[PDB]
């Protein structure tokens, strides 16, 4: 069979040049998993311009300029997390593909990404001043506590091991960004910004699978090892977690400093971290006290 | 300015960690060509099954063997040089951007040139036969005159010159697919998959974009090196033009072996040749006899893409 004899072209420029190159092939696939994510992914194509925000405008008047500089703080601090996914995590996934279609599969997650940090910039655009912007800017670039975290999974996707590249590309959208997504949902569950939530709504819709299938993807290639290498990967996977909500944490309460909202917005991000270890086939150690998340909460998460 | 003092997260990554990062700023553009590039190409989304290939079904019917292997033929070697691009030569581009937009537009770039492969897929799923799909993946695996033309492009690609890449990257949708797209619109010139030359003109909507970009953003960067350096970079360009020329010439001749249409097919590329050179702010030096197309094929080539087609 030609498939048994070539090589993608990706596998080609960066591992084996042995053989010579072999078309994607759309009308006889490895894995019927990769079409069902494909067609999803594709037929949820959206964009912010879409959702009418301006009609936030009257709820955001409602917020004092502390709460606006929140937000504003918030939204740009996962702009940040999200050009980070966008711009280095997802596409260096391509390369350490299983099948065929996982390689388009991760560029449509690169851009997708790509427009979700553009979503934060048009609710920017509609309801911040030109200096309410600029500030949360500065502010991301000098907040230590924020910059901690994309710092420690960065080297995981420029370093040369696929299975700890591809552990931080489910962390991302599983974990890292849930701390702040809390605060729409907080503040939509009391009828402020419904409109925002709607785009959060749809950025988490993309975030879910995209965790889902580096977890599954994962898993498949995990399985395949002895059992003292998945051992190994178990225990990177449980220490590396440990010390991202060590990092989340210190950022929250940073971030929600006289607010009080950073003990719910944590229990909030743990409840995701149980999520992401169940997508890439482990158990939770989080128990409910540790996870709880207010029914009004949770009902603008799920909606 | 906080900008000043910061850096992209992929400039961190790979280049300078000598400053924190910074998040996009869509609100401040630099350069208000990558936003007008933004809008054109998302608004411009499509996917292959909204177009009804179906409808070819008849025409497809009319040809012999020969001509459907030709054209399944064509179009498996057409997704393998999207493979190339997607998986490969349009992310490279990420890491070497002048702006933060750039940055985005070619993840989308990337994304969308996947889906172009996608498309010929569904051509493929309606028209062709299992075999015939089969016996075409394995012509393109074995045909060396082929494979020459992606293998003297990616190793730019994974090479740490960021302007030799960028061209590679303006030569793919500028030059190298256009001498098989000749086939469709010579097909449709003569009233025969009219429905597949909508799928072609879809994905030339944004190969157009893509190589105008690439070229753009060469030009930028260019103009800030010296004399000296720009010499040597107008040598390259052409010295790689030449000889993906001799490849193709090869290629295409082998391809429309026993058909009569690699003259016209070469002719064809050279025009768009002569367009690679000066999107990238060079003259082309080919004749107008060389360039020569016909006006019936011109039409197909030149025509709006459907808007209906618009996801
Ligand atoms: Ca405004
Ligand atoms: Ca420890
Ligand atoms: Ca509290
Ligand atoms: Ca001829």
């Amino acid at each position: 069979n030609y498939y048994d004899r070539s090589v993608s072209p990706v596998e080609y420029a960066y591992f084996d040049q042995s053989q010579n190159m072999r078309a994607i092939n759309w009308n006889k696939i490895v894995d019927e998993k990769d079409l069902e994510v494909w067609n999803r992914v594709t037929q949820n194509f959206w964009l912010p311009e879409n959702i009418p925000v301006s009609n936030d405008l009257p709820s955001w008047n409602e917020l004092d300029d502390d709460w606006q500089q929140l937000i504003t703080r918030t939204f740009t601090g996962l702009t940040l997390l999200d050009t980070v996914q966008s711009s280095i995590g997802d596409v260096a996934q391509i390369k350490n593909s299983l099948t065929e279609q996982e390689q388009v599969i991760y560029a449509n997650f690169a851009f997708m990404v790509g427009v979700h940090a553009r979503s934060y910039g048009t609710i920017f655009s509609t309801l911040c001043t030109s200096e309410q912007i600029e500030e949360a800017h500065e502010w991301v670039v000098d907040n230590e506590a924020l910059q901690a975290r994309p710092k420690a999974l960065i080297p995981f996707y420029t370093a040369d091991d696929p299975l700890k590249s591809k552990i931080a590309a489910a962390l991302m959208p599983g974990f890292l960004l849930y701390g702040g997504f809390y605060l729409p949902f907080y503040l939509s569950a009391r009828g402020k910004l419904p409109n925002t939530s709607d785009i959060i709504r749809l950025i988490l819709r993309d975030k879910v699978i995209h965790n889902f299938y580096s977890g599954y993807k994962y898993q498949l290639k995990v399985a395949k090892l002895s059992p003292e290498k998945q051992a190994e990967m178990k225990q990177f996977v449980f220490d590396l977690l440990d010390k991202m909500i060590g990092l989340e944490k210190t950022y929250l309460h940073q971030l929600y400093d006289g607010f009080g909202l950073a003990d719910e917005a944590i229990r909030f991000s743990l409840y995701n971290a149980g999520k992401f270890l169940q997508n890439l086939g482990y158990e939770s150690p989080f128990t409910k006290e540790e996870t709880r998340i207010a029914p009004e909460v949770f009902a603008q998460l799920s909606a």
